[PDB]
């Protein structure tokens, strides 16, 4: 629904992310917003415009809400839900939040939470990643940017299956195995995978079959669960309803 861009007060630079400026400000004084300027030539417009009917009908407790858009100017912006501590992967590598493991395991529960949600609905993110998620001024953890990576006009090799390197198989288990790969972002507390490794590189060792080593601050049951998304077989690897009831027996 078209928010009229004279409700929108501009108060804080956020910086820069996919597709472009991001703002903080308020929606006719009384709510707290984001707003995305969308760079020119970036996205392809008619069809995420048309996407986002469906996405505004999303609704889950640790998904980034959609509040609108103003599609009738040159850039059109799109209104999302405060998150104050911004992108997860920047919250992470601050060293001084001296972060506990059950904090760690609740960013995971989180994500987890909206991706058994997303899974449902039968919606892929396509992109699910430590940088995709955001933190809001209470320290959680809500996921952000689900299915854009179709309109955007350096692909994320190192957050890949094997079946996606090789044959492009997009699927539950492409987001299962992403997952994973996030688990093991948060508890290396915002480490970049296979780091060693240039883009080319890292995709030959998971097609043949390397996987990323136990993060110090994850236990064994914690590692487990990254290490049960990575499994040659997609089938093989759990649904997020099967991650998260192991994610909450670990919480215990
Ligand atoms: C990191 N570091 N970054 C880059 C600077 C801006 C920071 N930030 N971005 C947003 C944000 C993210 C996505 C938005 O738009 C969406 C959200 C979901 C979706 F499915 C589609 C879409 F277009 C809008 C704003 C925020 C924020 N929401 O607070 C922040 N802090 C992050």
């Amino acid at each position: 629904w078209e928010i009229d861009p004279k409700d929108l007060t501009f108060l804080k630079e956020l910086g820069t992310g996919q597709f472009g400026v991001v703002k903080y400000g308020k929606w006719r004084g009384q709510y707290d917003v984001a707003i995305k300027m969308i760079r020119e030539g970036s996205m392809s417009e008619d069809e995420f415009i048309e996407e986002a009917k469906v996405m505004m009908n999303l609704s889950h407790e640790k998904l980034v809400q959609l509040y609108g858009v103003c599609t009738k100017q040159r850039p059109i912006f799109i209104i999302t839900e405060y998150m104050a501590n911004g992108c997860l992967l920047n919250y992470l590598r601050e060293m001084r939040h001296r972060f506990q493991t059950q904090q760690l395991l609740e960013m995971c529960k989180d994500v987890c939470e909206a991706m058994e949600y997303l899974e449902s609905k039968q919606f892929l993110h396509r992109d699910l990643a430590a940088r995709n998620c955001l933190v809001n001024d209470q320290g959680v953890v809500k996921v952000s940017d689900f299915g854009l990576s179709r309109y955007v006009l350096k692909f994320p090799v190192r957050w890949s299956p094997p079946e996606v390197l090789m044959y492009s198989k997009f699927s539950s288990k492409s987001d299962i195995w992403a997952f994973g790969v996030l688990m093991w972002e948060i508890y290396s507390l915002g480490k970049m995978p296979y780091e060693r490794f240039t883009n080319s590189e890292a995709a030959e060792h998971i097609a043949q079959g390397l996987r990323l080593y136990r993060p110090h601050l994850a236990s064994e049951r914690v590692y487990t669960i990254m290490y049960s998304c990575w499994h040659e077989k997609a089938d093989e690897r759990p649904s997020f309803k099967i991650l998260l009831s192991n994610i909450l027996d670990v919480m215990d």
